[PDB]
């Protein structure tokens, strides 16, 4: 699964997403988190994966 939602859609770590771009990302401990969709949105300044 994707990493954090920053990193994910991060340029300077993933410029491949930008917003509007899909992404997803999981958010929970060891291997029993679960992957969440949701969609790159700017923060002011950075880039992060916002589950729908």
């Amino acid at each position: 699964i994707a990493t954090s939602p920053y990193y994910a859609c991060n340029c300077p770590n993933n410029c491949k997403h930008k917003k509007g771009s899909g992404c997803k990302y999981h958010s929970g401990p060891s291997d029993k988190s679960k992957v969440i969709s949701g969609k790159c949105e700017w923060q002011g300044g950075q880039l992060n994966c916002i589950a729908t």
